[PDB]
């Protein structure tokens, strides 16, 4: 099975899984049960933008979901990714439906790392940023139901042809390259990523949510992970 | 008097102003009595590397030294830099020497700083990078004794022909600009810096150390500020 | 006097100085006239991009401003940078309007420069980002009528309460920090520049254009220079 | 067949294939024969670093190779990337040696291509940067000899234990991840990458030569494309 470190944007509550009573931001650390979460004030079909950052400094993952003029929704944890992650992962975005659903659609999505080895500017770095994205995305691993349309954006989960979401849908975009993390020999190991999402529904009640998620360079959509295992993980331990 | 948030490099046990008993990262808000520090192997004319980060999201600021195959040294501290600095501020480094001295060249040096506002993108950006630095650097303000060489060196301090440094020596560059650090609007307010620097000392005994600071937009070297106050505080409070 | 580089987007045809019969970019070197220009098919009331590159490995500088789902117009031409500026310089954005008028509204302004000397790695770099303009943006000099107004845009040109242009005005604005463009000694030299644009005019014929320069560290408004001269050039020669 | 677009560092002089009398800098453009040369002092055991640079704009790639303190060797000419190349490829270092040999090592590459699209600032990018490489380096596709060792360098050509050249090898090094280098609704595409080499040969003669390439992203090295085909080429035409 796969490792996983991801920020969640949860848009359902489920509380027999741990879930607060409210749509939330959390970050989950090898478990779809959240390590910390935050109340999130989701607004049904306008543009988002989330912002994750990492840095090896001071060990802790942050990110901060928001919506113009709105106030943010804010989580912090202590992480080290040496401790949970290979050296070398991919980076993607996942997002489900189950039986509630929702469009889980990607306007932007932008990733820079950076490791700093035992020397004085010894730095590699890579930086990715698609600010529509095309038909053929050949950059991009597109896994269960993603696709990018002629219409620029990435859909994670499944949207019929007027538009409306399907339920029981999973989908991820990982980005080609896989990214060297970690180094033991590293002074300074970081990482940011942004996107831009548009969630709608129909339904009085929108489900499951829209993930950035490091993993596995082999990271696979685990089998049955809709609704709230969000397309990261095989079960609800 | 000016507003100073600093990382302090710091050469010199000054125990009387609440300095450990041995040279220290620490991490000075509003005065040269550190708010946190951590042990500092420092090594007398080797390169070494410091990297100072800072993001909103988690509101902290931290700091590591190191040299080329040495263990680290770091330091983090909570910081609502809205709360501490003006909205526009200059960066710099400052050094100082007293009674004892040390070299305080800086061989490169960059910074970035990205402010994103109420919306999707809207995002403000500076960066600049010396990795080298001219006779005549006109996108630098020196301030004391500070001057950059023929050498392609900052020195911040004031150094003799023949190579060694004196005494009672206090000098500062800022970049030449104003920064955004803040503003009140922004979903992510966020910068980083590195600077590499080489500390030498003929004394048993080197002082006192270098700092990176962020300050007012018109601050100047306090006066009497040589020795402990490091170029940053008009006296020890 | 200033020495000038400048793209001149630019929307009156004064014939009798040079220009071509039709509204065009133009490659401008210490003079109005142009060395190089294109036909533009600028567009009344629509937001274009300009895009201006420079490197020292073919000694080029080009343009191209283009709209959405139209043809660009490109002008490119020949210049030793060494040969025509000092080495450090101020870059801008100037405006004017004379007897006829147009907004010449700025709603974002990126620039990058690099310039690596001798070594192999060895380089120096700023960059600064705007995507949007506070009310007061210190690290911009403003010359003449440029403001920044309530909307987050940099209004070159004298703008009246009802957005509407007016005649006879001229606006610069200067990034603060002087820029190093060449040095003896750099392998390559290069630079980058972008901004969107809002040229609107309840005439018949707009005027006079918009265009990016770099100039001496002190240059000012040469007088006399609105209308044709695009607050750049103290005669037409 | 492969298409391939290349910066030749070419240390052997092949007259009865095209080559001037002399190693040369060289643009191939689908051909060993190179479009423009221009004369290389290629200096035997010294690290230099090579530029390559491209925009749209003027539709120009030019290159200049470089050690401390010596002239530069450059070289310019016309391409349309839209018409010679796929829309997406492939980057990479080949290097080769054949009856004569040299060390073909790389200390350090970086790429960055940008192409904005139709609208006003959707550009897509992507960077990478190794100033190091690992035992393991998972974003890089090796082909034929091509290593990375254990003092942080790419051999892209086979070397003995005692760091001696050997011949008749040939060795490439992708980016992983496929490049969108071109797209017909961009209104400017353009790249640069920087590479720091160090060729050394206890010969008389040093061969073959280095190249940054772009290719189809199923590049493979052409059958005996050792030696004079740089790894590049099926044949001489
Ligand atoms: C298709 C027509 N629809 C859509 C209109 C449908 C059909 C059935 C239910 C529906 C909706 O909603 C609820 C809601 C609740 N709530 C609590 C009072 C409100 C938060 C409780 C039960 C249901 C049922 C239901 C009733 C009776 C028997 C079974 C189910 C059932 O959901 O089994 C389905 C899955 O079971 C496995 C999880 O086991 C522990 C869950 O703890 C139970 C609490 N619960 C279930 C759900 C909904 O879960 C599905 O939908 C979610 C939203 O997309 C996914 O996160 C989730 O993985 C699953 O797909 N939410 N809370
Ligand atoms: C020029 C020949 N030199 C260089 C060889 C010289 C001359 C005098 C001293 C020297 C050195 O060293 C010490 C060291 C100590 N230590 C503790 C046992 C060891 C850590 C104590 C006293 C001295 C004196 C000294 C003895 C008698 C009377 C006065 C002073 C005196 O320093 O007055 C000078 C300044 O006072 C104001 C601060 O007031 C509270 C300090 O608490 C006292 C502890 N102290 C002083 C110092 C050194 O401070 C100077 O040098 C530092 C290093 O550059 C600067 O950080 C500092 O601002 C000042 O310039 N370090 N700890
Ligand atoms: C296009 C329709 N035409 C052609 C029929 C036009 C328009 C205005 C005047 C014209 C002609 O003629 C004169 C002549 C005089 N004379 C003195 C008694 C006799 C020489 C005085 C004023 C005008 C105006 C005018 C009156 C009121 C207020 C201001 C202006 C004005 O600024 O004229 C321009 C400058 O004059 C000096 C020489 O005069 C002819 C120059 O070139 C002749 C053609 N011309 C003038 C203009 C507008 O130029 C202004 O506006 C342009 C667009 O904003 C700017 O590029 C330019 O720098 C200037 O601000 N465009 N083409
Ligand atoms: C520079 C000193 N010269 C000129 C006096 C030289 C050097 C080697 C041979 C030469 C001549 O001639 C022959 C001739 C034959 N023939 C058949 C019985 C008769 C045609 C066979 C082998 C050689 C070698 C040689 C012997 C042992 C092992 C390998 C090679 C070798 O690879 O030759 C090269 C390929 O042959 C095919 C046609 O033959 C002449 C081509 O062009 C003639 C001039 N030439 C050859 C070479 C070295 O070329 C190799 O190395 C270069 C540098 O590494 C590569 O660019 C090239 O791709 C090839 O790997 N450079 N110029
Ligand atoms: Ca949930
Ligand atoms: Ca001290
Ligand atoms: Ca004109
Ligand atoms: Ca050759
Ligand atoms: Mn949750
Ligand atoms: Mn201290
Ligand atoms: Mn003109
Ligand atoms: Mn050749």
């Amino acid at each position: 099975a796969d490792t996983i470190v991801a920020v969640e944007l949860d848009t359902y509550p489920n509380t027999d899984i741990g879930d607060p009573s409210y749509p939330h931001i959390g970050i989950d650390i090898k478990s779809v049960r959240s390590k910390k979460t935050a109340k999130w004030n989701m607004q049904n079909g306008k543009v988002g933008t989330a912002h994750i950052i990492y840095n090896s400094v001071d060990k802790r993952l942050s990110a901060v979901v928001s919506y113009p003029n709105a106030d943010s929704a804010t989580v912090s944890y202590d992480v080290d990714l040496d401790n949970v992650l290979p050296e070398w992962v991919r980076v993607g975005l996942s997002a489900s439906t189950g039986l509630y659903k929702e469009t889980n659609t990607i306007l932007s999505w932008s990733f820079t790392s950076k490791l700093k080895s035992n020397s004085t500017h010894e730095t590699n770095a890579l930086h990715f940023m698609f600010n529509q994205f095309s038909k053929d995305q050949k950059d991009l691993i597109l896994q269960g139901d993603a696709t990018t349309g002629t219409d620029g954006n990435l859909e994670l989960t499944r949207v019929s042809s007027n538009g409306s979401p399907q339920g029981s849908s999973v989908g991820r975009a990982l980005f080609y390259a896989p990214v060297h993390i970690w180094e033991s020999s590293a002074v300074v190991a970081s990482f940011e990523a942004t996107f831009t999402f548009l969630i709608k529904s129909p339904d009085s009640h929108p489900a499951d949510g829209i993930a950035f998620f490091i993993s596995n360079i082999d990271s696979s959509i685990p089998s049955g992970s809709t609704g709230r295992l969000l397309g990261l993980f095989p079960d609800a331990n």
